[PDB]
């Protein structure tokens, strides 16, 4: 099965939706050559004990999601920003690895080292715990009956699983120190930030990963909840998902201005990055 | 505003019970506290709220603690120190929540919560429990008369329950209760909040039904029944059935978790209902 017939039309409709509902176009956070080299050197050091050597061009493709999905207008701590770059990137490499090579004994101390370098004492613990929780969860749900249950029952159960599994809770808990904004920090720490953004991130990620994921027997994709071969059923399901994104976006506008800027920059930025050629 | 669910009180109570009898089956049981343990719990609660100038009777503390005695899962308890912590944290947060918010002194109260966590938990768990407590009371203070609360609570059941994962206190509950069980799977679900996300609807629908009359008379909007017109029998019946269907879907999904975790989750939801109806 495949969403290839719908690829152009769904891309057009996603963009049209963001143009109408978010308006502010994503922009890319600027890293200096020195900052990017520091980010990459930390990524390399974190994954070396795992015997992984990764090219700059691969790291640069992983990091693009942070550069595009964060909110440059509101950045206050670039040390935190670099931490998110590193943590995102090394987590991508970890997720791309044969799980039989997952050595948590080697990896978790590296994640702690990154958090301690870039964050102050309390924020380091918060970011590390979120990272630890994410990678631990992933290891638990590999072929869990729970994963099967939540991902096949209904969109609501599926997105409930994905708040953690897509990594958005981790993302918010390592990102709030970038902004140093008290309200955002609380929504990140209660996970309301993650609960508000999960659908907009997951629906876009799922659409564009569907052909690959079903080909690999992966069940964490909301489009597996419809018959994509039936154009009628697909369109109906796709419209229902667009409607979910729009409901979330309109609710997000009730948050304070900076928080809403960050949430909408994340959802729209992730879309632009996902569809980018820099990422093909 | 002047509305009420009194006409449905008996029938809905009967249908909640029938639903739990069919879908959970295992009846709630109460955790036993010795006299000494209850005295220790009550002494810690009184100490925690003394800086706020609050005097609370033993009978009041015992009424609050009943939710912990009924909603935890006695077969699987391993750490009664953690269990005492949950009794104290639950009770003192009930008192804080019952106070006129103009008397909320965080500078006095937060250190008392930390004191409690440090006494009963190990280093790491004390921090996890304290953060969850801190986040919970900080959220409550944030969402008073906030546009966000209005939006989430009036938009759809989905947006409302998304807000209540934190606001009803279940994420806090899970993050202070996992040490009671020392069960690695449960500890992770509590830490990722999947535990809270799974149990939010069953706890919230029950609490909201039995608090509706009081909450609408106080202009509080955090109640899912405000999303339907409780004066229209037909609309109410329809909405009540959809909420039962929501509880059932969650319960059936919860049975995919490992046995101990599912026992804990289902004991929480069913035990909360028993305590709510006896209260
Ligand atoms: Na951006
Ligand atoms: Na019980």
């Amino acid at each position: 099965s495949s969403v290839r017939p719908y690829l152009e039309e769904c891309t057009r409709r996603f963009q049209e939706m963001f143009d109408r509902h978010v308006v502010t176009r994503p922009t890319k956070v600027e890293l200096t050559d020195a900052e990017l080299r520091e980010v990459i050197d930390d990524c390399n050091a974190a994954v070396a004990p795992l015997g992984k050597t990764v090219s700059d061009e691969r790291w640069i493709s992983y990091v693009g999601v942070v550069l595009w999905s964060q909110s440059p207008r509101h950045i206050k701590d670039m040390e935190a920003f670099k931490a998110v770059c590193v943590l995102n990137c090394v987590t991508f490499v970890w997720d791309d690895m044969d799980p039989a090579l997952h050595d948590f004994g080697l990896f978790l101390p590296q994640l702690r080292k990154i958090c301690e370098k870039y964050y102050g004492p309390e924020d380091a613990e918060v970011a590390y715990e979120a990272a630890r929780a994410f990678v631990t969860s992933d290891h638990m749900f590999r072929d869990s009956p729970i994963k099967a249950a939540l991902c096949t029952t209904s969109p609501e159960q599926y997105f409930r699983f994905r708040v953690t599994d897509i990594g958005v809770d981790f993302w918010m808990k390592m990102s709030y120190p970038i902004y140093r904004h008290p309200e955002f920090t609380e929504h990140a720490k209660t996970s309301l930030a993650a609960r508000m953004t999960t659908r907009g991130l997951t629906i876009v990620n799922d659409f564009y990963s569907y052909d690959r994921e079903v080909s690999l027997g992966q069940i964490t994709n909301c489009f597996r909840l419809c018959d994509v071969s039936d154009e009628t059923a697909f369109k109906e399901f796709f419209q229902a998902r667009l409607d979910d994104m729009i409901e979330d976006i309109e609710c997000i506008k009730a948050f304070d201005q900076l928080t809403q800027d960050v949430f909408l920059d994340l959802i729209y930025g992730n879309f632009v990055w996902t569809t980018s050629n820099k990422r093909y």
